[PDB]
DNA sequence: CGGGTTTTTGTTAAGGGCTGTATCACTGTGTAAGACAGGCCAGATC
């Protein structure tokens, strides 16, 4: 009996999307150099963007760019240098 | 109360990559004065 799509687990997602994940990979590595990733990300922001929600939107481009809720390796280390915070210390913190 | 049928859930093997935890040899905080026995000279003395 089927229930909901999210509602199954992460293998059982992938058994049931499996033929659609073959489909877009190949007819992505054709001709669009073979990006997956870049090809998944694209058309999940163009269906987003058909609901108009340019919120959505710009988090995801934040996030996948790395510019909000989440710091890139440099910044946290300046914050553990110039604070002049141990390495044990910042794992406490980081834990 | 089971077949027919359907959607979830493991299961093996080998390899890759990210995360967490044990291990090594060490530290910094326990830090100033007083009680007492022995020697010794200045001096009252009988």
């Amino acid at each position: 009996p089927r229930q909901h799509l999210l509602s199954l687990t992460r293998r059982a997602q992938k058994h049931r999307l499996r033929e659609l994940k073959i489909q877009v990979k190949e007819f992505a590595d054709k001709e669009e150099g073979g990006d997956v990733k870049a090809v998944c990300l694209t058309l999940f922001l163009l269906a987003l963007r058909a609901r108009n929600e340019h919120r959505q939107a710009d988090e995801l481009e934040a996030i996948m760019q790395g510019r909000g809720s989440g710091l890139q390796p440099a910044v946290c280390l300046a914050i553990r240098v110039n604070t002049f915070l141990s390495c044990s210390q910042y794992h406490k913190m980081y834990r």
